[PDB]
């Protein structure tokens, strides 16, 4: 008996950017209109970005008043943190609220809680915070995940795997929560990452209930976990950095990424496969959930396995409509799949598929890789 | 076939300091020896700290180089990163090779990885680093634990007991690994919580390998790893803060944490050990590693639970040698009770008795406890 998903809701600040209106706005409240070299740069960036708009905490207003946050370099950590140390738990519990009423349990029946955010870190965590805020047990079993990165959506799911399944009745609730107010840089020539990152990062979060054995007529499963691999992929290491700084979140983003994704893809899906049944070909028999850390990833996703046109079609609704939020991505993508196949009178969560693949890709480079199976539609 | 504690590794940087001489040594390098009342009260807290000498990364020399470090609340955590971003994982590695010597397996046999430190933070992180130092296989499955804290000692066995018996064969190599560092402050009399960590805190790193179903005659346990529990002690989230910030790991500590811990004791060793036995315990007949986050803590447990003297040696012992760690303190004492009782001649490694408990003690405030069995020596 496998550990299921059992719900999975989302949640999203409530500004929304406009794609076609971002340049114009960074540039305007960074006091970089002289840059027009970099302006056209950053067109032509969120041209080929695939995201049509995004959801933010920070606001014109926040950066007014703490300059320090677009002056690239100065001291920013500590008014960073003060805003995110208290808005990713808050963003984690709508989220966590909607996957508990889709469950339908008492909160009373949660066991284990998984917090994953690479937005901030303080002491006590996140957890503990939501905890609080979701009036969880006091002795609800933690496992806090910070700063891990884009891979963290399936870890977090292996992770529940392990512990719903080694601990009969557990219910895990998972939460991803990113405010990418901390990772938010000026702009100069020297660092020309920055234009990625601000044309593509975004703010979400994800909760997600994972328990083995449901319980007839209250509990119904959408996907199963059946198994998973984490891998580092070779002569990648400066892929993906991220440094935490008195600048804040600093990063730096290889060009070569969608390369090494590219390069690796079929390596680590048939090495994951072999831990189910040896497929080795034949992609296009799977529904993906594939975390867009930009559209480039995801088109080396769909050369590289052959896939057919329209496979990845919730994997790119998803970069569309809300950016690349981190490890929540995943768990969107996973709800846009269930949403669109009720919509369509599918047979089952996945597009009608039995069998299916999370595929998160992060530092290191490290992937991970979830395998599942989806469930039949119903209540 | 609960998951077992197959080898236990520890490791210290190389610089001592003596208890003794440190009031002398913190007042000079940072420039405070006009400040008499703040001497007076260091020098009486380092009497009361049941501590005789710790380890630490950090010299006069680095000091001198990064006055920042010194200079209560001044910007200073690019400096102290740079350091502990390469300390943390360098430490983690001489722990693991020791851990791994004691289990006698290939390096290739390691399936998972955890890596747990309060002092550092980096993306990709000390995993990675460590896998780079040790050359685990790539495909080796990791959980990288930051900022948790002092229960974390405890976390990271309940997390092993999980991956090792939920996944047939795996090997699980476990570190916990910190440099103080990012937690080193100057003084000023409005935050008076830095005399306690500067008496107090220390530096080192511990490994341990956890696997179910031992291979007869190839691998041996020392502790089985029966059951967990984590919890928060009721109104007591002022007990441990600390902030990341730009100057450092910024920390407060309330002068009621220990009474807090001896409030909580009585009920969640019970509610542990419920876990196990419908019988009511004799907190007596159990063997002990406590958290010794001071020395006031470790009193606390002694005395809700009747511990009879000498129940705790090996806890005071560790605290005595080393200092409070943190997360690795509590792996310190497992190894430090299975060598004493080899020495005495015992006939398990938890003191001659069956049974036992791991108390880690953290930020929330939040205990977690791992029920633990002794084996034979062998
Ligand atoms: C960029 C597009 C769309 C370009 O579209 P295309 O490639 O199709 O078009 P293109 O070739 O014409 O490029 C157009 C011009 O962008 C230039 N350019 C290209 N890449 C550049 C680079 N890396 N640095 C500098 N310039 C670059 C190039 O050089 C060209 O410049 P020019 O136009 O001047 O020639 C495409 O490439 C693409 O999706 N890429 C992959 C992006 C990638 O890795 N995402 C991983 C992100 N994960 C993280 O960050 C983790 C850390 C944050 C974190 O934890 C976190 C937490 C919470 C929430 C979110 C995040
Ligand atoms: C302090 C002793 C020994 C005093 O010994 P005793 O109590 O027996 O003697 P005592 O009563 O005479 O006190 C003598 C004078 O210390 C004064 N004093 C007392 N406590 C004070 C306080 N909190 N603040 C200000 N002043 C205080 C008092 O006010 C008196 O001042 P005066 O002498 O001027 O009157 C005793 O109490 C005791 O073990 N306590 C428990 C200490 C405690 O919580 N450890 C938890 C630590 N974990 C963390 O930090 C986690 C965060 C760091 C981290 O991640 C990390 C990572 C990696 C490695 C390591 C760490």
């Amino acid at each position: 008996q496998h550990a299921k998903i059992l719900a999975i809701g989302t949640a999203n600040p409530p500004n929304v950017y406009h794609q076609k209106d971002y340049p114009d706005f960074l540039f305007r409240v960074t006091k970089n209109e002289h840059r027009t070299d970099l302006r056209e740069k950053f067109d032509r960036i969120c041209e080929k970005s695939r995201t049509k708009k995004r959801y933010l905490h920070l606001t014109e207003e926040m950066l007014k008043a703490n300059p320090n946050i677009y002056t690239y370099g100065a001291p920013s950590l500590d008014v960073r943190q003060d805003i995110c140390n208290i808005e990713v738990p808050k963003l984690g519990q709508e989220a966590a609220l909607k996957a508990i009423k889709e469950w339908g349990q008492p909160i009373s029946r949660i066991t284990h809680l998984i917090f994953c955010t690479a937005s901030c870190v303080d002491m006590p965590g996140c957890d503990f915070q939501l905890i609080k805020l979701l009036g969880l047990d006091p002795s609800v079993t933690r496992t806090m995940i910070y700063e891990a990165g884009c891979y963290a959506g399936a870890t977090v799911l292996r992770m529940a795997k392990d512990f719903a399944e080694n601990n009969k009745g557990a219910r895990v609730l998972v939460v991803c929560a990113e405010i990418t107010t901390v990772f938010f840089h000026g702009l100069t020539d020297t660092h020309l990452d920055i234009l990625v990152g601000q044309a593509l990062f975004a703010d979400g979060a994800s909760a997600v209930i994972v328990g083995a054995n449901p319980e007839p007529e209250i509990e119904r499963p959408l996907f199963e976990i059946v198994a998973c691999r984490q891998t580092i992929l070779p002569n990648s290491e400066h892929g993906v950095v991220v440094n935490i700084r008195e600048m804040g979140f600093n990063y730096y983003l290889s060009g070569d990424v969608p390369k090494f994704v590219g390069g690796n893809v079929v390596d680590f899906m048939t090495k994951t496969f072999e831990k189910v049944d040896g497929k080795k070909k034949d992609w296009n028999s799977l529904f993906f959930s594939v975390h867009p850390g930009g559209p480039a990833i995801v088109d080396q996703v769909e050369e590289k396995l052959g896939l057919k046109e329209g496979k990845l079609r919730a994997t790119r609704h998803v970069l569309s409509e809300y950016g690349n939020m981190g490890a929540p991505t995943v768990h969107f993508i996973l709800d846009e799949m269930r949403n669109k196949s009720i919509e369509e009178g599918k047979t089952t969560t996945g597009e009608g598929l039995e069998w299916g693949v999370v595929i998160g890709i992060g530092p290191g480079l490290t992937v991970e890789t979830a395998v599942l199976r989806s469930e039949s539609i119903r209540c």
